[PDB]
């Protein structure tokens, strides 16, 4: 059953790499992890604030480095996304990053950067839920959360996609993506998305008009080699008013595809509505039929 | 000398372009209306009044006129009709050449416009960031208006500013940039801010949370050689409200222009207010004490 977590082996660790968290959610997070007998580490800033940022840079960077010294984690699950975690990426000690022992990085939104950051360096990650998501359909909601132990065990290894217009095919490569707005805000940096040749990539958004998102997918299309691309594949696009506009959201993004002649798929159930369900960051997978499969 | 809502006369003919959204039918009349008024030759593209979605038609009908502006003997300047979103669409397609082979023809508008005034600089092509055309058809605004008459004229030298940050030696480089969203957005990307050493570096934008703002300044920054900019110039930033935000809007960018090393400067009467007055974009320009001077 979906609603099921696994227990997880060892211990979390639990870091606020981007935006501030408020003091009820946090303590209702942490409750909910010990009903499920989750054993975590609480990083010793996580409680910063420096305008809307969990702390100063200097903060974040060392509870994320401590969260990788400590030999029991074997998952680093971020606490909130919002805005700030590719602001550390100038200051990560990758070194230190590869020597732990494997415990992949897990969030989406702003975290997103992180996710590629971490393919590129070839440590382990996953799209799915943040942790404070514990704290705030709601059958939907709590099969995403129950998602990141499921997938950390290893035990689910689909989702659910449609393909949009094209052919029949069969599309195997890299998962990467995830928030289009926070991925194309690093173009051009040293965070720019990680986009290896035949890459599936996941594309899902929130709170943005069309003319946002299309700015957004052109700069990110044009900063990496979209044409040798495997797919791009949407999740949800919620709380992103139409406005009046003439063409729908996948008529936008068809036209986009079909210029760099990738295939489009849609309704992955990932993103910022109740569906937000765990993916492996920087894995094979492949799309066929009517599933993504890992 | 003349008020600063006196025109000057512009010889020859002005081509009205809309690359970037779409015009509203009586927004355009009233605007030739006042051209009209002030003896100001215009010339129309053909596909002005397109529609494509919220862009003003197809990257090829925008290209037609961009090219078309070039190609016509006798045009004298380039006023774009309007910015908003999708001029650096047409980048790719660009020909260079026949821009460069016409006779000179400053290209003017801001906002999303700031994209092709950047790439104009970067091709040794004048441009002139002030108010689009359409502005004219909607005291300071009508200053802002006659503004770009006067500068094309080349009667006005200066502009009012106030030392924020750094160091206080006069500063002396080309002045880049305009709109922080705009530009933000082609990092990475073919279109991407044309900036030199010892450049000024003006920054104006409208209807942007904190958050938001420091994401893009972030992205623009860390995508340029910052540190070896001349300095930081801000114009105004109009309806981005605050929400309760611990630090002003000040303080985020004195922190940057701090990290950066570059000096900072403040209300530069230039952006989406009333106050929007003309600045040659990419002449070499002196920044000193309360002037911005070329």
């Amino acid at each position: 059953s979906d609603q099921t977590w696994q227990p997880i082996d060892g211990r979390v660790a639990l870091i606020a790499p981007a935006s501030a968290i408020a003091t009820e959610v946090l303590e209702a997070t942490l409750r909910q992890l010990e009903v499920h007998g989750v054993d975590y580490h609480l990083g010793r800033h996580v409680e910063a604030r420096y305008r809307y940022l969990a702390g100063t840079v200097e903060q974040r960077l060392e509870d994320l480095h401590n969260a990788f010294d400590m030999p029991d984690i074997t998952a680093v699950w971020c606490l909130r996304g919002g805005y700030g975690c590719g602001q550390l990426l100038p200051g990560l000690d990758w070194g230190r990053l590869e020597a732990a022992s494997p415990r992949p990085l897990i969030g989406f939104s702003d975290i997103s950067v992180l996710l590629s950051a971490f393919h590129r360096h070839g440590l382990p990650a996953i799209h799915g839920p943040v942790a404070t998501g514990l704290g705030l359909e709601q059958q939907e909601r709590l099969a995403s959360l129950a998602s990141v132990s499921r997938l950390l065990a290893g035990i689910d290894h689909e989702l659910p996609v449609q393909h949009l217009g094209g052919h029949k095919q069969r599309v195997e490569g890299a998962l990467i993506g995830g928030n289009l707005t926070a991925l194309a805000c690093m173009a051009g940096t040293l965070g720019g998305l990680h986009a290896p040749a035949g890459s599936i990539l996941v594309l899902e958004d929130v709170g943005e008009p069309y003319y946002r998102l299309e700015r957004s997918l052109w700069q990110l299309l044009e900063s990496i080699d979209a044409r040798q691309l495997g797919a791009i594949c949407l999740g949800s696009f919620t709380d992103c008013p139409r406005k009046e506009v003439a063409h729908s959201l996948e008529r936008i993004f068809g036209e986009y595809a079909a210029a760099i002649e990738v295939p489009l798929y849609h309704h992955l159930p990932s993103g910022h509505g109740a569906q937000n369900r765990a993916w492996p960051y920087g894995k094979t997978a492949v799309l066929e039929g009517n599933r993504l499969r890992w």
